[PDB]
Order: C-alpha cells, then structure tokens, then sequence
C-alpha cells in the first residue's frame, strides 16, 4: 500500500479546484525513486470537460480518493511480481487535470476548470526532496497511456528544476509506456485537432528545444514521440505495442484487404519511427498499456522479458552480451508474437 499526500500547496489543483496529491511508499535502504503518472484520456472545452465531470470525475478531483493504494507491477514492492526496481521508492501521482500533464492555468472568474498538469509534476517533485528525494540517485519519471505522453513532455523540465535546486547528481530518466502516436491517415474519417484546441484551452506547455522547432501555433507537434523524442537530453525508454488499441480507436478501427493493408501499414511506420530509439520495446499484440499490470513480466520480445529489458537499460546507464536494450518485433500482424497478452 501507497499512502495518500494532499500537496501542501493547496493552489496546485485538480480541475475542480480540490488539491492534487500523490501516493507513497518510502523504502529507506534505497536511493531510487518511481514517480509513476496515471492516464485517462482528456478534454478540452466546457461541454466535454461538463461530461468528463459527471461520470469521470476522480480524473477530475481529489474530493471522493481514497487514503490508500496498492502497488502493482512496476510499482510494487514483492520481487516475484517486480523483478526490476521492487526495492525503489514508490510514487502514484492520479491524473486530475485531464491536460496530457501538459497544463498551467488556474481556475479563475475567467476559467471554470483549472489545468495544472505541468505545475502539480514540479510541486509533487518539490515536496517529495523533503521526504527523501534529496538521497536519490536515479529519479526515473514513468507513465502510461496520457501519462506515457506525460513522461515525454516533461522529463527535461524534472531534470532542469533540480538542477535548479542544486541536486545535479540526481540522474533523471524517463520510461513511456503507451504515449508515442502516429497523427496518420484515420481508415474512416482527430487527435490533432482537438490537441491544438486543448493547448490552448489549458495553457499547455511543452519542452522548450521543441517548441522552437515547431513555434507558435504549431506546439500540437510535440504531443507526438517520434517528433518530440529527437530534442529531449534525459534517457528515455519507450513501450509500445505496435497495435495499440488507443492508437486503433482514433484512427476509427473496430478482416478483408483494404483494412489488412491498413493494419499492416501502421505497424510497418510504427516500427519505422523506434528505428533509431536505443532503449525501446516494442511487441506485435493488439493491447495498451503494460508497466502497472500485474502480469507485466509475461511478455517476451525476441526471448528477453520487459523487466529484464529494464535493467539492462540501468547497466548500459553506468553492447552488453545477451542483455539487449532495443527489443522491437518484426513479424506484422497483431498476436504473431505467442507472449501477446490474451
Ligand atoms: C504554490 O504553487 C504556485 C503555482 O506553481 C506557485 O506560484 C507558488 O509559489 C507556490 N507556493 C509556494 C509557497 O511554494
Ligand atoms: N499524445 C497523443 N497524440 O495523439 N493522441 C494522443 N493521446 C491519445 C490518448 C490520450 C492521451 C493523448
């Protein structure tokens, strides 16, 4: 169990103005530390944001959490389940501002929602240096789905503010699980679109090398790994399924020729975009998200499990014989790979 945190700074907030938080475990003999971020979709103006609140609204607010969590995965704390980082410090930071973590607007006599996304990330990181985080070694910033997104735009802003602070031997890494889209060809007709509304419904923010690419009015690029991964410094690793279903859904899937091309085609392109991404896995299952399941070890690409992919990674951080880092399927059809996830 991960104990509930309400941030101290009461005006770092949720979308209904309640207090965002996190959830702890601390593991005293350790000098690493998870911060894992929660997905769930967004939203982006009032109607949907009114809908999101009725029937969704624990991504909204802290008002009905509960005080406690159980750790699974990549965050618990049982070697049989984690064989990767079971020792770690673990944190759940819970999705409550529906911004891609990508917000910093407060609610106002202007705003109805408050989208503070990118803030409640560097007030968690702030207030966690005094529990511990100031010993910390290696802080590696996870997420999936939204939060995979999350990682991506803002593991190099973990990075500066604590170099900021005066801690630059904490080495920040990132691992997105479930984040790196295609803004493709949908098979009937978007994700683009209701991005470039949202950053400006959120005051969302991204990383700043690529920002300058991309300039004003273009920021929507960033979302997208395989544009924003190339002007980020900080390790990343990247999971992702090569059918992921969120990725099917936007692109209005639910077998004859014309969908089998399409299928096939956007495995191929997503293959294509991890081509040159050193520490990334990458199976051919129709699936989303993985590092917070419990029975994420299953999974083998090319013989060698997630976790163990994951720690060959932190050996390379110090080619390694039979310990491989770059994982991605080759066969092109969802399930070809027999670990697939049933
Ligand atoms: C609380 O958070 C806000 C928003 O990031 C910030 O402007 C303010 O300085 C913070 N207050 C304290 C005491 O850190
Ligand atoms: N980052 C993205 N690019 O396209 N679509 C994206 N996401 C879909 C799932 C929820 C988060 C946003």
């Amino acid at each position: 169990d991960l104990r509930l945190h309400l941030l101290l700074n009461t005006s770092v907030t949720c979308n209904d103005g309640s207090p965002a938080g996190y959830y702890l475990k601390e593991s005293r003999g350790s000098r690493r530390w998870l911060l894992f971020l929660e997905g769930g979709w967004y939203c982006f103006n009032r109607e949907n944001c009114d809908s999101r609140y009725d029937t969704m609204r624990r991504l909204m607010s802290s008002r009905d959490w509960p005080r406690t969590r159980t750790g699974t995965g990549i965050l618990s704390s049982q070697p049989e389940e984690n064989p990767y980082w079971w020792n770690a410090n673990m944190v759940f930071i819970p999705y409550c501002s529906s911004d891609v973590w990508s917000g910093a607007s407060s609610k106002s006599e202007k705003n109805e929602y408050a989208f503070m996304g990118a803030l409640i990330i560097q007030e968690v990181v702030r207030e966690l240096l005094g529990r511990g985080l100031s010993g910390a070694k290696v802080l590696l910033l996870a997420g999936s789905s939204a939060g995979g997104t999350g990682v991506l735009l803002n593991v190099d802003r973990v990075a500066e503010q604590l170099e900021k602070l005066g801690y630059p031997a904490i080495q920040v890494r990132g691992l997105a699980d479930s984040g790196w889209f295609l803004d493709n060809k949908q098979y009937r007709h978007a994700p683009t679109e209701a991005i470039r509304r949202g950053i400006r419904y959120w005051n969302g923010v991204v990383p700043e090398r690529c920002r300058r690419q991309f300039q004003e009015g273009e920021e929507w690029n960033c979302f997208f790994g395989y544009k924003v991964y190339p002007t980020l410094r900080s390790p990343v690793f990247v999971v992702q399924w090569l059918f992921d279903e969120a990725q099917l859904t936007v692109d209005n899937v639910h077998v004859q020729e014309g969908l089998r091309l399409y299928i096939q085609n956007l495995g191929r392109e997503l293959r294509h975009t991890l081509k040159d991404v050193p520490a990334s896995f990458a199976p051919a299952c129709l699936s989303h998200e993985i590092i917070i399941r419990s029975h994420w070890t299953d999974v083998q690409v090319k013989g060698t499990s997630l976790p163990r992919a994951l720690h060959c990674w932190d050996r390379s951080l110090h080619p390694l014989k039979g310990c491989p880092v770059h994982l991605v399927d080759s066969c092109p059809w969802p399930h070809c790979n027999p670990s697939c996830p049933t």
